[PDB]
């Protein structure tokens, strides 16, 4: 499988203006019939060339002449000799019910539904399978009544009729040119909830939410998500929809989370379907995160697409910072930013230090599917950020409107949208750009001079990006620094220069650079990097007291959260060098104190104390390492935990008393308290045995919340507690039929500490609510052994990696997709010990030689093995 180059793109041959597909729908053999508009736009002996994968074709005529100039080829159809404007029509059949891969028209249940991002279409039939040609779509449905009742696609119901032997038809237009990426169709038997939104200038929106029979009970906060998204993005961006019609179809079979198809969104039903004692608050926010990301894409995404698949990031990194916002804007700003900080620092990170990196705009792909990635989206709203930082909210609106006013009902580039926010805002963005080209994490050093005679507090600053594996050469960017600087009162000292006021964003551009402040009355105590105003490493060399003032002062919540972390990561180097050694956990009285006065302040937001006394998590702390030592790491945050739980233990069982709730809600406030309590419980569940069993399994029991008993159920897995078993039972016993729930169960059993957790996970291979036929069921299993267990899945008897090996060889075959998602942290063998990277290379050797190893695959395993 030959890679594609970002830097071979070029203008198509044809395009396809108009096109008026047929489908006579059946689970084993569907026909398709295509009619498609077509115009040559490249020379005149040049042949139409379209995609096409596991199609049987049937015929092929052009202006309804039977064609015999043509050819199939390996994943292609080329037809010659073609007029310079002239009907294609087509007609193939496919087979829904042999799509184990989930993409194209595939079965989910007894649903019929289509994945057509990235280059799905092309399974349906032969088509220009590219984001570059926009064409006008109108799709006609037939099929058995009873069996598929619901018959939807893009746009508006334009024609409908009943046929002989119970068949039925219906046909949907779309006014808006689309790529075929955004094409849909869901056929099958459904319950529907059914609102409307009414936009600013007035526009009537029907809204309707499909389900599974028996779900309507789920629904409605999915809705209410949909309809705040609405008037978020008409509040925020002055953005209204464009249709009249905005359908979701929930779905239990989905590889990803959703799909922002025109008018006709997919999703994975773990991102629509939630009621109080099924889903946790955690739930609710993401599935208002991810019913806003679809959403939004209506205009970042659908108005304006993508010109190729490389400038994936102009919809990603920018869909992704408004769902953010919106989050953001809607809830607590300072517990998303952490969150997403988090993300960054935890997981982006290493990606970007693996064999897999890239760019946000990537220079080389093999298979596009697997570059959904950690960069192209978490990266990527981190550079629509910086944007944002440098430009200011005004002007950063006024590049989105200059973007659209340019590009709207077009296939652009990430270039086009960075020199749209240059032109509007008149903020200078070449440099900038480089962001898009390079990969790997900048390194930011910073030393400090404080002048006593002159006042003057000197910043001296430097950067640089290691080398990855994929660009040898590597430059300068231009990082916006965001810096505040803080007296010892804990006020912000004004920044200013020669007698000028200075911004407080720095323009770091230089290899290195001095930036000189001037009246700094007194020595400062600096927060750098503020809100986390670049996607970057700091190295600065902190005390602990400046830390400590920073949790107790700084303006940000951020800030004080980031002092928070930047404390601790200091103590968990110490301690995993010391788990090296053999020796038992070693921590300052003043760090405990610090987290103390936390748990003690009552002035602190409950939503920030809560993420303070959440520790990283061990994704984050493999991150403060060259070589990653799983086993150390896991138990290291164990110890840590357990220390604290001993130090606090009246401080935490306080807090965890005063912020109960008898009411539950799904607000804020509420979810705030719930996670400062829940958070306490996590460290009192690690303290003296009995009073931990009691009180885990206590709120296990009066939990009137799935966020309450899973809070409860997760302590006693973690901390093993005698309650475990029988607690783990019960929610077996009572939620076995609901795969959605039991995924949460399956997460808990694959990220066990106890000894014997490969077995078991082996074992629940069977278990009655597990299939290998279903992406979130695998994820939930597989996938949070390999890479939410790494002490288990790191085991020195490399057994996790025989497990993952065994698991990825049916998986190549059956869902290449899924498969690809669960190597990741195979790939990752260069950040570990020499014996542990030995038998990791073993497991991508004996995957390299499988029979009929797929792309998604042998992308990953390429790059891994060099
Ligand atoms: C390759 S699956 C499609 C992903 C979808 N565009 C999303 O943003 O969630
Ligand atoms: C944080 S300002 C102090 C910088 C340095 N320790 C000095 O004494 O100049
Ligand atoms: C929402 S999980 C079920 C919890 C309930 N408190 C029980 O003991 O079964
Ligand atoms: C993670 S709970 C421990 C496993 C449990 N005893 C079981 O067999 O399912
Ligand atoms: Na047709
Ligand atoms: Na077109
Ligand atoms: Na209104
Ligand atoms: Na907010
Ligand atoms: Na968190
Ligand atoms: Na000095
Ligand atoms: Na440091
Ligand atoms: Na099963
Ligand atoms: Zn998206």
């Amino acid at each position: 499988p030959q890679a594609k180059y970002r830097h071979d793109y070029r203008a198509p041959d044809y395009q396809i203006t108009d096109i008026d597909l047929t489908f006579d729908l059946d689970a084993q053999k569907t026909v398709v019939t295509a009619v498609s508009q077509a115009v040559r736009h490249g020379a005149s002996d040049a042949p139409l060339r379209l995609n096409g994968e596991d199609l049987k074709l049937v015929s092929v005529h052009i202006n309804d002449e039977p064609w015999t100039a043509w050819k199939e080829e390996e994943g292609a159809l080329v037809i010659s000799n073609l007029p310079e404007r002239f009907t294609l029509k087509i007609i193939n059949e496919i087979s829904p019910a042999a799509n184990t891969a989930l993409e194209g028209l595939y079965q989910s249940g007894d649903a019929l539904c289509t994945q057509c991002e990235a280059e799905g279409f092309r399974h349906i039939t032969y088509y220009l399978d590219r984001p570059d040609v926009l064409a006008r779509f109108t799709t006609k449905i037939i099929a058995d009544k009873i069996k598929y009742p619901f018959l939807l696609s893009n746009g508006n119901r334009v024609a409908q009729g009943e046929l002989e032997n119970g068949r039925h038809w219906v046909q949907w237009q779309d006014p808006f040119p689309k790529p075929c990426y955004l094409f849909a169709l869901v056929a099958g038997d459904f319950d529907v909830l059914r609102d409307t939104f009414t936009t600013r200038s007035g526009r009537e929106v029907a809204l309707e939410l499909y389900v599974d029979r028996g779900n309507l009970d789920r629904a409605p906060w999915a809705m209410t998500s949909l309809k705040n998204s609405m008037k978020w993005d008409e509040e925020r961006f002055g953005l209204e929809y464009d249709l009249d019609i905005y359908m979701i179809v929930a779905v239990d079979f989905f590889n990803a989370g959703a799909m922002e198809n025109k008018g006709l969104n997919i999703f994975n039903s773990k991102y629509v379907l939630a009621r109080t004692d099924t889903a946790t608050d955690k739930d609710y926010l993401d599935i208002e995160r991810v019913i806003g990301h679809e959403y939004f894409h209506n205009w970042t995404g659908n108005r304006v697409t993508c010109r190729d698949w490389f400038q994936l990031s102009l919809k990603e990194g920018l869909t992704v910072f408004r769902d953010q916002e919106f989050s953001s804007d809607l809830g607590s700003r300072a517990v998303n930013r952490i969150n997403n900080v988090r993300t960054m620092r935890g997981l982006q990170f290493a990606e970007d230090a693996s064999p897999m990196a890239h760019p946000i705009r990537p220079d080389m792909v093999i298979e596009m599917n697997n570059f959904y990635t950690l960069t192209v989206y978490e990266k990527g709203a981190e550079v629509i950020r910086m944007i944002h930082t440098l430009l200011g909210e005004e002007n950063f609106q006024k590049g989105m409107q200059l973007y659209f006013e340019r590009h709207d009902g077009s296939a652009a580039t990430c270039d086009d949208f960075v020199q749209a926010m240059e032109d509007a805002s008149n903020v200078d963005l070449s440099h900038f750009r480089r962001w898009y080209s390079q990969s790997g994490t900048p390194i930011v050093t910073v030393k400090d001079d404080y002048n006593p005679e002159t006042e003057q507090y000197t910043l001296t600053i430097s950067q640089r990006t290691p080398a990855t594996p994929d660009q040898a050469e590597k430059q300068p960017l231009h990082i916006p620094f965001a810096i505040e600087l803080y007296d010892n009162e804990g006020k912000v000292i004004p920044l200013q220069k020669g007698g000028h006021p200075v911004n407080s964003v720095l323009n770091v551009t230089q290899a290195e650079q001095t930036f000189v402040f001037d009246n700094v009355y007194f020595q400062p105590v600096p927060a750098l990097l503020c809100e986390f105003s670049a996607p970057v490493k700091l190295e600065y060399k902190w005390s602990d007291q400046q830390l400590t003032f920073l949790m107790r002062h700084a303006r940000n919540d951020f800030s004080r959260w980031d002092a928070a972390q930047s404390l601790l990561a200091t103590y968990i180097k110490l301690n995993v060098a010391r788990h090296q050694q053999g020796q038992p956990l070693s921590l300052p009285v003043h760090v405990a104190d610090a987290f103390r006065a936390v748990l003690l302040d009552e002035k602190i937001d409950p939503a920030l104390a809560a993420e303070i006394l959440t520790l990283p998590s061990v994704n984050e702390m493999a991150e403060l390492f060259d070589i990653i030592d799983p086993i150390a790491i896991a138990e290291v945050r164990e110890a840590l935990t357990r220390t604290l739980a001993t130090e606090l233990a009246d401080e935490l069982l306080a807090i965890y008393n005063a912020n109960y709730q008898s009411e539950y809600r799904v607000e804020h406030e509420d979810i705030a308290k719930r996670t400062l309590r829940n958070a306490c419980l996590r460290f009192l569940a690690f303290g003296e045995t009995h009073l931990a069993d009691v009180l885990v399994s206590k709120q296990f029991h009066e939990a009137n919340n799935m966020t309450d008993a899973l809070a409860a159920l997760s302590a006693a897995v973690a901390a093993q507690l005698p309650c475990r078993d029988a607690l783990m039972q019960e929610y077996d016993d009572k939620w076995h039929q609901n795969g959605l729930v039991m995924d949460k169960w399956f997460i808990l059993q694959a990220t066990s500490p106890a000894a014997n957790v490969l077995e078991t996970v082996r074992g629940l291979l069977q278990h009655r609510s597990f299939t290998m036929s279903n992406p979130n069921r695998i994820r939930s299993l597989i996938g949070a052994f390999a890479g939410s267990n790494p002490a288990a899945f790191h085991a020195e008897d490399g057994s996790g990696y025989l497990f993952l090996v065994e698991m990825l060889t049916d998986l190549n075959s059956r869902n290449p997709q899924v498969a690809s998602r669960l190597i990741e942290p195979l790939i990752r063998l260069k950040r570990y010990d020499a014996k542990r990277q030995e038998k990791m290379r073993a497991a991508l050797e004996q995957l390299k030689g499988l029979e009929n190893l797929s792309g998604d695959l042998y992308e990953k395993i390429t790059k891994a093995l060099a």
